[PDB]
């Protein structure tokens, strides 16, 4: 059931009802009918005054969007105006580079005449979790929208609203109808589509489990997908790291969010001689952690997203010391109705451990302890999940070259992970493949139309 | 069974044993010792000079790389010849193109510096028709090896000395053990291969439902894959139509390979102005196809690819004329042990008519009618498929305005389709997604990986 139960209070705010068969059929049809209308009549300028006019309501309201996603999720009321912003940012970005990201590409060939157009493709589905509700979005609507690509989304159950008024905002800014429309469905409603001819390409955000689910479904119908999946990135410390800067981006690196980031700095990697330096600054920085109401700007630890998501981190950090770990810091329960976590760090993982291959979503520090840069690396590339990484040295060159040796699809030099609007974002193995943003985003549904003329 | 059933004479040359579930699990794990030691090490300079290598080899013994594919599939000794002068040019291409696709690419970013590498993944799995068994391997095993992913290769049951020999003709260039390795396995050991860990992407060319148990199994394992489906391109005259240049292109267009190839041109769309003209001309260009041995430079139409091939086509050309359609020419049985089919020519076809959306792969000549320009985008774009197509004026501004305005991946002006390193080749709806060839084809299983560095 689509629903908003605050995580601070765990009270009900809103109940939606699904979305029938009928109305499925009609929002599929207006979305065919919005990218014919498109394909054969050029209205990008149109899009581009609309995208921009959606980053200017929101803008505007901001305030408004990130309360409606704090009371569906439960993130810090700051940490989702950081959202919005991002959104403004990534829709003005694609408005900008509409022009030049569509512009035919002229191939050399001393045979003849050859280029290919950019076109759009068709009605695109989009299924996205609650982490970031509005980020997740306008990081394939955007795109898409600009390209000509009519889109429908399928949200998470818990951030309904979020969803909802994503719809009306597109709505508010000018967009005809079709655009993007919420669907409040079942898997099996998700599977229909994907199977719908309507439907030409699916993008999915989220877990392996329904990665395996969607991706399934499209192959059997011959849908491109695109898959951004978990993450369990190594933070690696080099000998020649600045620790000044190192305390700097801690709290930031492993408790934004909640810890509920896909590129969060879930494994820090250090070496023997910073180990106990670590183990101490890491829990100097936990203890900092002020949990309580969202909403006041003085809280710095929200609760996680569900009661659910709340007693899996409690029993991954039960299982871990089960197997052998050390529990260096919290653990402890809070008392409070809200699904609240406090942040633990747990250390002393072995690849006979469970956890030592597990993502955690949540407030959890985990050291990995090396006694050299290629034990670092070994222990890095040690996962099955390859999406993003930190490598923190003062030298540069250095820092660049064990990047490099990462097998990953993002490096963040010196600092926790960063996502903007003309920065690709993706990641390998189990992380899925594919990428959103940039323009390496942008053409993921786009036909390239190659046009030859012999001589 | 894999075997070699000369097409002309449908005796059985050589019968090949099937691959074990050892012999397979010990070529994945060779396969994937490769992929790690060229991650570790730089070996791109002897893979240049090895792939440059493969094109001089297929130089010397064009001859024999040719007849081995007429004996296995049946296609014109001449014609054989010319795949393996494409297969060299490819070789070539990528060979000397690959420091410039391997480069590192700069992103413009004020929040910065940033780029991306573009690095290896791991080992692909690519399944293969037998339309044209060399070619449809150099396509993705070039680009592939350059990029450091080792190949394993599951061709068609028809062409395995195809398949056989390719392999031995790396090895026979320098290229190490597991570059590329041929498996004569079952549909059932091709899922255990796309589930193994060590395959990290498959790459198809074939039918629909081939590609549709492929891409299903690859979704399950949240593998990335590339799917090169059928065509039944359209190959529209318009009024400003070079009348004499048509007349020396409609054999190839048509008969190249018997029609067997995707981009054959299946679907004639011409003007009621030029309807009956156009029945005298198709016939009388299908009246000079001369069938026989196709090791002769005398023949100029060879026998269909197997008895099953032409058995479909028969059924396709009986199930046309059972629904309406009309014997403008050919439809009479050749005696021969050979699996010949003639030169068929049908028109009059409607909507009502199933043969109207379905490709036909074979010498089957198919006329629609239509009165405008308008009505003659209709047709072409009211298929299931989206793969190429040729427009036929002489004014070049206008075919290609009319191009931009057909669903598909490629358009062919005055021309049939032609394919070379250079030119992306792919299409859209059931024709699949993916490009290969060119600089798109080249970072299908590529890593874009990400280095950011923030101010
Ligand atoms: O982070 P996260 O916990 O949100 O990751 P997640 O559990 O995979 O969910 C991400 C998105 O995928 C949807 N989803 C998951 N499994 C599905 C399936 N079998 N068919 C269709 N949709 C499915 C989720 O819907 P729900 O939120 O409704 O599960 C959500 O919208
Ligand atoms: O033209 P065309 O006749 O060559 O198109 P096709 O029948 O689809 O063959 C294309 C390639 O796909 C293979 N293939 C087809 N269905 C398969 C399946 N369910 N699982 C694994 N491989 C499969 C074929 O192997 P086979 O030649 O062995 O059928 C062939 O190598």
């Amino acid at each position: 059931a689509y629903q908003t139960i605050y995580p601070y209070t765990n009270e009900v705010l809103h109940t939606f009802d699904n979305m029938t068969d009928q109305g499925l059929a009609d929002v599929l049809e207006r979305a065919h009918l919005l990218y014919k209308k498109w394909r054969k009549e050029d209205h990008l300028e149109e899009r581009k005054a609309q995208l921009h006019q959606v980053a200017n309501i929101l803008r505007r309201d901001r305030d408004k969007y990130a309360e409606i996603m704090t009371k569906d999720m439960g993130k810090l009321f700051t940490e989702a105006q950081g959202e919005v912003d991002l959104c403004a940012d990534i829709a003005d970005y694609y408005a900008d580079k509409a022009d030049e990201f569509l512009m035919s590409t002229p191939l050399e060939t001393d045979s003849g005449q050859a280029y290919y157009l950019k076109q759009s493709t068709g009605v695109i589905l989009a299924v996205e979790p609650w982490n970031f509700p509005y980020y997740q979005i306008m990081r394939v609507f955007a795109p898409n929208f600009i390209v000509g690509n009519p889109m429908v989304l399928k949200h998470a159950s818990i951030c309904p609203r979020s969803a909802q008024s994503f719809e009306e905002l597109v709505l508010e800014a000018g967009a005809e109808a079709g655009s993007i429309t919420n669907l409040f469905i079942s898997y099996d409603q998700v599977s229909q589509v994907i199977a719908d001819k309507r439907v030409v390409g699916v993008c999915l955000t989220g877990s392996e489990r329904g990665g395996a689910s969607i991706a399934e479904e499209a192959g059997k119908n011959l849908k491109k997908t695109t898959l951004e999946l978990g993450g369990d990135d190594a933070f690696i410390i080099l000998d020649d790291a600045d620790w000044d800067q190192l305390e700097k981006v801690l709290y930031f690196s492993r408790l934004y969010n909640a810890g509920q980031v896909c590129t969060s700095s879930k494994r820090f990697i250090v070496l023997d001689k910073d180990y106990d330096r670590f183990k101490e600054l890491l829990t100097k920085v936990f203890k900092t952690a002020k949990w309580g109401d969202p909403m006041d700007p003085e809280t710095t630890l929200a609760p996680l997203s569900s009661a659910q998501a709340k007693a899996d981190v409690l029993d991954q950090i039960k299982l871990a010391l089960d197997h052998g770990a050390e529990l260096v810091y919290g653990g402890e329960a809070i008392d409070h109705p809200g699904h609240f976590v406090m942040p633990t760090i747990i250390a002393g993982l072995t690849k006979d451990n469970p956890i030592y291959y597990q993502e955690i979503f949540g407030p959890v520090g985990e050291i990995y302890k090396v006694s050299s840069e290629e034990e670092a690396i070994e222990v890095a590339n040690d996962s099955n999940y390859g999406l993003g990484g930190t490598i923190f040295s003062s030298n540069q060159e250095h820092a660049k070259a064990v990047a490099a040796k990462i097998e990953t699809g993002m490096s963040f030099i010196n600092s926790g992970w960063t996502s903007l609007p003309e920065l690709p974002f993706g990641g390998i193995k189990h992380s899925g493949y594919g990428r959103e943003l940039s323009e390496l985003g942008f053409t993921s549904f786009v036909n390239e139309h190659l046009i030859y003329i012999p001589n």
